[PDB]
């Protein structure tokens, strides 16, 4: 009596998806 059709395959899976240094201090002073 014609066997039943095979169940559909399963759905596929899935995989989801510095500051600059401060300037140098000024020179001391002229003599």
């Amino acid at each position: 009596p014609p066997p039943p059709p095979p169940p559909p395959p399963p759905p596929p899976p899935h995989a989801p998806p510095p500051p600059p240094p401060p300037p140098p201090p000024p020179p001391p002073g002229t003599p």
